[PDB]
């Protein structure tokens, strides 16, 4: 059994009041309020985000982890926070997202930030029956939650397939979501991934310290099990002392107009 797994086992043992304090606990997060106001008052200017995937973004291409530019393929784009946030990148000429949406899942927010018309998010698509396609940078955001880490494991290792063709056209920068990376033969594909693809394992601390994912990206090299386990022990460590205050920050703008 490996830290990751600990924590996890640790974390559904946890009573409700402890999980709630504990969720949150000396995270960094970003205000969203004023962007909710304003975004369901139908205020396509303002350079409001659609999600808080736009502040996680931007916080791996701000520390150089990777450096988006040319065509830009969203899986899971969702809302599209990935997606307008890549849009107002310099080298970024063309941003296509895809997402699943119907029920139980989120629609393509229309917005009008910087670089909107370079956009195009496509909804009522599975990414799983989807041919790969070239693409200079490759973002993936897909990895549903799940209380076992067998399921989590499962889900994970379908996402790692899946990724693996659009990464055989070879980009170039990369940015994937690894929802459970904390686990024997996670931590084994995912050094042969790296030996093939190159790339490394990221923490995000806007992550909230319930989920253990971490973030695949092209800019980062590190040994895949010190950094899932730095991020376990982190995780671990969080669940002894009291509640540490949230680090709240500045949502990211992402202007407006055209390109
Ligand atoms: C609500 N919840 C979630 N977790 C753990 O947190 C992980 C990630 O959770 P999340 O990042 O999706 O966000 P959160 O759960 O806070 O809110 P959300 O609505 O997004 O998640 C709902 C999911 O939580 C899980 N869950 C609900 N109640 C419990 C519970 N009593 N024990 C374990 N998991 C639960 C369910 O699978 C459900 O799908 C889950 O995989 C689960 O093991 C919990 N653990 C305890 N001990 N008590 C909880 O109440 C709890
Ligand atoms: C939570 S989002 C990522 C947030 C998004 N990057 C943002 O910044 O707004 C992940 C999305 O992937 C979508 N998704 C999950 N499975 C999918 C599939 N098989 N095909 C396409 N989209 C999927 C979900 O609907 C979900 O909205």
């Amino acid at each position: 059994e490996t830290l990751g797994e600990k924590w996890k086992a640790r974390l559904n043992q946890m009573s409700a009041l402890e999980f709630y304090s504990y969720k949150k606990s000396g995270i960094t997060e970003v205000c969203r309020e004023e962007a909710r106001r304003a975004l369901k008052d139908g205020v396509a200017t303002g350079g409001h985000a659609v999600s808080r995937g736009s502040a996680k973004l931007r916080w791996l291409v701000e520390r150089g982890y990777l450096q988006p530019y040319g065509k830009v393929i969203d899986l899971g784009c969702g809302r599209g926070g990935w997606s307008y946030y890549a849009a107002t990148i310099r080298k970024v000429q063309e941003v296509k997202g895809y997402t699943k949406g119907g029920p139980g899942h989120e629609e393509p927010v229309l917005v009008q930030s910087y670089g909107w018309n370079i956009v195009r998010l496509k909804s009522g698509v599975d990414v799983f029956h989807m041919a790969a396609e070239p693409c200079d940078t490759l973002l993936c955001d897909i990895g549903e939650s799940s209380s076992s880490p067998e399921v989590e494991e499962a889900r994970t290792l379908r996402v790692l397939s899946m990724v693996g063709d659009w990464l055989e056209k070879r980009p170039g920068a990369f940015c994937i979501k690894v929802l459970c990376p904390y686990t024997s033969t996670m931590m084994e594909t995912l050094e042969r991934l790296q030996r093939r693809y190159g790339g490394g394992l990221v923490r995000v601390p806007l992550s909230r310290n319930s989920t253990h994912e971490m973030y695949w990206v092209s800019g980062a090299k590190s040994n895949t099990i010190k950094s899932v386990s730095t991020t376990s022990q982190l995780l671990l460590g969080r669940m002894d002392g009291p509640r540490r205050p949230v680090k709240y920050e500045e949502d990211v703008n992402l202007g407006s107009g055209t390109r």
